[PDB]
């Protein structure tokens, strides 16, 4: 009756087998790997935290979050597949071959191949990310870590939001969050205005120079990320709202997927 939606969350760890390693982090490692879903085998990501859980409280939180985005169905957010426990916790997510958005921007440029990315593709890609945090909005979750190294890109090219700040950084997060603690939409919407500064940037770090405990005093002066020699006035009009002091001032992730629809339309194909 309950714990009908914790038998569709839990995936058996005699059922999941570990290939190449994808990366390393401070927060835990992923590998690429088999999951064997009776009858077919899939290829997944395999995230192991490696922060443990400490008590009840702990891993019924992380138990919960799991249901919720194993509930995420929209082609703009990354499905979760399911959880295990190697207690540390396990997550278990589809393949995206593409890997994700920052490392494909950042090699654009400095890569042995550099390929100049047209300005329609990354309209698409910042349109694709308010498509999928305007789905999250209507659900009720709150991210609380967007950010182009949390964007997934699926095998379409097309970008899908990932991570949903689960191993809960300072230069995406609201002036309003750094000062309170405090988490809405309003300073999700914060984080995407970053995140497509990073889109027309093609990767470039926000604030160079200024320091994550410099961060709330720069942004407290007023000063604002400077608009890209590259970008249009409109699309850095866009950005600019989502930064605005009062969060009531910034647009809605509804808002925002219009006028990047619209501008979408204006530009080249495809
Ligand atoms: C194929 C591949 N190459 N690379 C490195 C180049 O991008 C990665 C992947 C990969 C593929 N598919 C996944 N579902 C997946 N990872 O999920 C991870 C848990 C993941 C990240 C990073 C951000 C993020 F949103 C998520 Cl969900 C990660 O740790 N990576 C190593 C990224």
């Amino acid at each position: 009756e309950l714990k009908e939606k914790l038998r569709d969350v839990m995936v058996d760890r005699h059922k999941v087998a570990l290939g190449k390693t994808l990366g390393e982090g401070e927060f835990g490692a992923v590998m690429e790997g088999q999951l064997n879903q009776d009858d077919s085998i899939l290829k997944v990501a395999v995230k192991t935290m490696k922060i443990a859980i400490c008590t009840r409280s702990e891993l019924e939180d992380f138990l919960s979050e799991a249901v919720c985005m194993k509930e995420f169905d929209h082609p703009n957010v990354m499905r979760l597949i399911g959880v295990c426990f190697q207690p540390a916790p396990v997550v278990i997510l589809p393949f995206m071959k593409h890997g994700d958005l920052h490392s494909f921007l950042l090699y654009s440029r400095l890569g042995d191949q550099p390929v100049y990315l047209p300005t329609q593709m990354l309209v698409k890609f910042m349109a694709d990310i308010a498509s999928g945090m305007e789905y999250l909005s209507t659900k009720r979750f709150i991210h609380r870590d967007l950010a182009a190294r949390n964007c997934m890109l699926n095998e379409n090219m097309s970008v899908c939001v990932a991570d949903f700040g689960l191993s809960k950084p300072v230069k995406w997060i609201a002036i309003e969050s750094l000062a309170d603690r405090v988490y809405t939409s309003k300073s999700d919407v914060w984080s995407f205005g970053v995140t497509m500064w990073e889109i027309a940037t093609r990767g470039q770090t926000p604030y160079p120079g200024v320091e994550n405990s410099e961060i709330y005093d720069y942004l407290r002066q007023g000063n604002r990320l400077k608009q890209p020699a590259d970008c249009l006035d409109g699309l850095y009009a866009l950005m600019s709202r989502c930064w605005e002091l009062n969060p009531q001032d910034r647009p809605s992730f509804t808002e925002l997927r219009e006028d990047l629809e619209n501008t979408l339309k204006a530009l080249p194909p495809a």
